[PDB]
């Protein structure tokens, strides 16, 4: 649910105070926009939009 500050969510499993990160509805989970290839602009835009992301491990599974 609500994300944490010592969570793990992305692939690699690392914390949200590092470096940008996207949420996903598709897994209702976060994810990092160099992991996922997402960039701070267009993960911005997205959220302006409100266009539900889907990470690319969700989209092909
Ligand atoms: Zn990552
Ligand atoms: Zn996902």
């Amino acid at each position: 649910g609500s994300m944490d500050p010592n969570a793990l969510y992305c692939i690699c499993r690392q914390p949200h105070n590092n470096r940008f990160m996207i949420c996903c509805d598709r897994c209702e989970e976060w994810f990092h926009g160099d992991c996922v290839g997402i960039s701070e602009a267009r993960g911005r835009l997205l959220e302006r939009n409100g266009e539900d992301y889907i990470c690319p491990n969700c989209t092909i599974l």
